[PDB]
């Protein structure tokens, strides 16, 4: 059954199965192992390995870089045969071809394609990895492995190209259509502020790739740090335009006003928008304000008050109605930023047998597990009209300013205690910063 392999000097991956380069937890499940070694099992002779081609491609890049991964792929390819034995039946040479050279270099085409599939922006990224790969599958002969190259150079081509009812009328209120200098909290319609913040999140949710996630929760994370921003701006907004509101009367206006956001984010399933306004309304200017809290009605005390319960007891409820909705959705990202970490957290990088270094895989396939959960969500679109200069308000909110954020945060709370002091202290009398109209038009549309 063993076969005659070729000189580990001449082809790296002939190195037998060690405590120093492999520890495994029916195909057996890598625990930890060297670059090299995980290379190998992922283009292995024996069987197919399509779940570790999967997670390797998402996570590879917290231990190796693509330059690198395309190197290695390229060495696992070209596979020379053991020399002969002084000659010719030639069996065990003949048999090396068929059940060790064919089927890894097959293994290393389909994780090309794989590749260039499903992590392409690692090429858009970097031009020259793109030229090497094209080089490289350009001198691959045989007709068999021919049929891998002509997919991959089809899906290369096609990644370079590259209503369900009719929408509801866009809402106004105050601003009158494409009077951008006056769009604000007030004067925007809710309902349209709470449509056009879900569209936003909708597109920022759907351009995060998973491997986004990978070790790092700027180039390796775009579209994660878009979508940070974002809550971080969209969060310290909602804070700002209620402390900056110093006329108790008005302020009341804005916390109820953003409490209806939130029953519209609840209508149309945006849970990443509801638990951003929970997150607002906890931070500690807002949460102390008991004076406009008291002027709140129930019934919208009772909308926060359970949108809260939906992050209790690890996101118990929240997951719940995830499970139980019907499309279209935004999912709470903040849950999968939380769980790797928790994951990361004290889980090492390497083991170390023998005075070696094995990169610890099992780390990388748990975050792999969180972050494939996030895909199921991303082909919802929402059948809400865009509304290019309110998307753009949106897109531009900069409420911290210059400042750093958690001097911002110190300063929102200083400013909660000048609009509302301590106990002891009067209630001061502030005059209003708004002429037009307080009362909400309503989230009936
Ligand atoms: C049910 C609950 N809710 C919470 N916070 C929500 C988001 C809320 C915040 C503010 N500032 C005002 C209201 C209210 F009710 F007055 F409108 C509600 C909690 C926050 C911390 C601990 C337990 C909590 N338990």
């Amino acid at each position: 059954e063993q076969m005659r392999l070729p000189s580990a000097d001449v082809y790296r991956f002939a190195e037998p199965d060690s405590e120093e380069n492999i520890i495994f937890e029916g195909i057996p499940i890598i625990k930890a192992g060297t670059v090299i070694k995980l290379i190998e099992r992922l283009t292995y002779h024996m069987y197919a390995d399509p779940n570790f081609v999967r997670t390797f491609l998402t996570t590879y890049r917290s231990f190796c870089k693509p330059q690198e991964l395309l190197s290695l792929i390229i060495e696992r390819f070209e596979i020379p045969e053991p020399e002969p034995t002084e000659a010719p039946l030639s069996a065990e040479l003949k048999r090396f071809r068929k059940e060790y050279i064919q089927p890894v270099q097959l293994r290393v085409l389909n994780v090309c394609r794989h590749w260039v599939e499903h992590h392409f922006y690692d090429f858009e990224r970097d031009a020259y990895l793109l030229q090497r790969m094209e080089e490289f599958i350009g001198t691959v002969r045989g007709k068999a492995m021919k049929k891998w190259v002509e997919s991959i150079t089809k899906i290369i081509q096609r990644k370079k190209i590259a209503f369900q009812s009719s929408p509801p009328t866009v809402e106004w209120h105050i601003s009158r259509p494409g009077h951008i200098e006056t769009f604000d909290l007030l004067t925007l319609h809710p309902i349209e502020i709470a449509r056009q913040l879900t569209l936003l999140e909708s597109d920022l949710y759907r351009a995060v790739q998973p491997s986004e996630l990978v070790g790092s929760v700027e180039i390796n994370s775009p579209n994660l740090l878009k979508m940070i921003r974002h809550t971080t701006n969209l969060t310290l907004w909602f804070e700002k335009c209620i402390v900056e509101t110093e006329n108790l009367e008005e302020r009341v206006a804005v916390v109820s006003r953003i409490i209806e956001i939130l029953q519209v984010f609840q209508e149309l399933n945006n849970f990443n928008g509801v638990l951003e306004v929970v997150s607002a309304m906890n931070s500690s200017p807002v949460y102390r304000l008991d004076h406009t809290f008291e002027q709140i009605p129930s019934r919208q005390k009772k909308i926060l008050e359970e949108a809260h319960e939906l992050s209790e007891d690890h996101y118990k409820k929240y997951l719940a109605k995830l499970r139980s909705i019907n499309p279209p959705c935004v999912p709470f990202f903040g849950i999968y930023l939380t769980n790797i970490l928790k994951t990361e957290e004290g889980n090492p990088e390497v083991l170390k047998r023998h005075g070696k270094e094995l990169i610890n895989f099992s780390k990388r396939r748990k975050v792999a597990e969180i972050t494939g959960e996030i895909q199921q969500y991303q082909n919802q679109p929402y059948c809400l009209r865009v509304e290019s200069d309110i998307k753009r308000f949106f897109e531009n909110l900069n409420p911290m300013g210059n400042s750093m954020e958690k001097e911002f945060t110190d300063y929102l709370f200083n400013k909660s205690l000048e609009i509302e002091p301590r106990n002891p202290k009067p209630l001061p009398r502030f005059p209003k910063k708004y002429s037009y109209p307080l009362k909400s038009p309503g989230v009936r549309p």
